[PDB]
């Protein structure tokens, strides 16, 4: 295989939380870069957009531990920590942090690997988790800044109920009841626009799929509303700057 | 080595961790057992006996966490969220727990990080609905509480009901009348709270029995001691003795 990689265009949909179990991670946000070795846990707001440079420590294992917080549960921290902590502008060293992880939370994390679908656990696990780390501060801050919903997450999510709909700005337009003008505009006061929030969610998804028991790219072209398996590696590719197939063996 | 202790009454939620004593529990005529390296977990407001054995002599029998109001009170806005919408419980502790009971003994005075630590140990309790449930519980307001409150404004004050009567601006009738709508009397009550500041007293510093008796509002000093005997089925000397 390759030790190293590089993928863009990531936006960031659900605040994330890394620990780059067998990979040192280098990060690039806008013209700034970032960087996590070893053993240790990233924190990256939701809606970051960014580079990564990924270079693994075994090529046998997977780089990294990705802890996706769906939106109920990151509200349930914000609103617990907000109680817990409180509310005492914001750039880089807001929006992605890093921590040393000492074996107390090396082993909290494992806890928080097997609770799949058990929210009530790891919420749980997370709320000390975060009371364990220095400068938890700028977390919480950052998870409030994580729970705004704006309307550009109203459009995603909706889309997102299936992306293999054959979405056009009409159809959204239509599911909003406002004229197909005022989506464009209010994208573009939130400064995107439809198609692209499209390409976005679906390469998302796309890449989701691959890393799973798998299926094949017609398959997953066709998941995601692309006609052309063909096609669609050569738009993942030109997305993230790989294609489908050497994403996956670097991940699978 | 051995004591037997009685009468024991819980005002704040309370969670043991058996480290090196045996204990069992005499709830109603129900006896229950905790092994050695065991959670305890105990509904405010219960009244037990237990009877304690140490292992190692040098060491107290076990860690006991007893919850005030601030932390009882976040946790129920919060456990609320993170669960959403059977009084005395025991479990087994393995290295993660046993690990964090360490972290939790540490968090002297950080009411954030124990709040914390707290809401994650009880998520990875079986049957923790129960002991959710407990904190549920626990958290209601009663009036018996209230009087608490205000025979504690000042315990060594001359307290009758007649003066209780006085402080609310009501009669002295309302005051025994809802307590019996709550199954419970002033004197007990009053017990309890010189009972609680006595025998928290005798633990804290080596004060004489004299100061503590001052300080419960007791004018003689051989009254307090036979009070607490009928009470706790062990003498002053021999509670000391035990627990330090």
């Amino acid at each position: 295989e390759k030790e190293l990689i590089k993928i863009n265009n990531v936006m960031i949909h659900k605040y994330t939380i890394l620990y780059t179990s067998n990979c040192i991670l280098d990060i690039s946000f806008g013209e700034d870069k970032i960087t996590c070795f070893n053993n240790r846990l990233v924190f990256l707001e939701r809606g970051v957009n960014i580079s990564v440079r990924i270079q693994k420590q075994k090529l046998t294992e997977k780089p990294y531990v990705a802890f996706r917080l769906n939106e109920n549960v990151l509200r349930h921290l914000k609103n617990t920590l907000m109680i817990i902590y409180g509310m005492s502008c914001r750039g880089v060293s807001r929006k992605i942090m890093t921590t040393e992880v000492d074996k107390m939370l090396l082993n909290v994390l494992r806890e928080m690997m097997g609770h799949h679908n058990d929210d009530s656990s790891f919420i749980s696990a997370l709320i000390y988790l975060i009371s364990k780390i220095k400068c938890n501060d700028k977390i919480i801050e950052s998870l409030y800044m994580s729970s705004i919903t704006f309307f550009t997450d109203k459009v995603r999510g909706v889309i997102e109920k299936d992306l293999s709909r054959k979405w056009t700005l009409a159809i959204i337009a239509d599911v909003f009841n406002v004229s197909e003008i005022t989506i464009r505009k209010r994208l573009e006061s939130e400064d995107t626009n439809f198609n692209q929030i499209l390409m976005q969610s679906r390469m998302s998804k796309a890449a989701l799929l691959l890393l799973e028991n798998s299926y094949q790219i017609s398959q997953i072209s066709n998941m995601i509303g692309i006609s052309s398996a063909s096609y669609f590696i050569r738009i993942f590719n030109k997305h993230f700057g790989v294609t489908p197939k050497q994403f996956f063996n670097y991940f699978k």
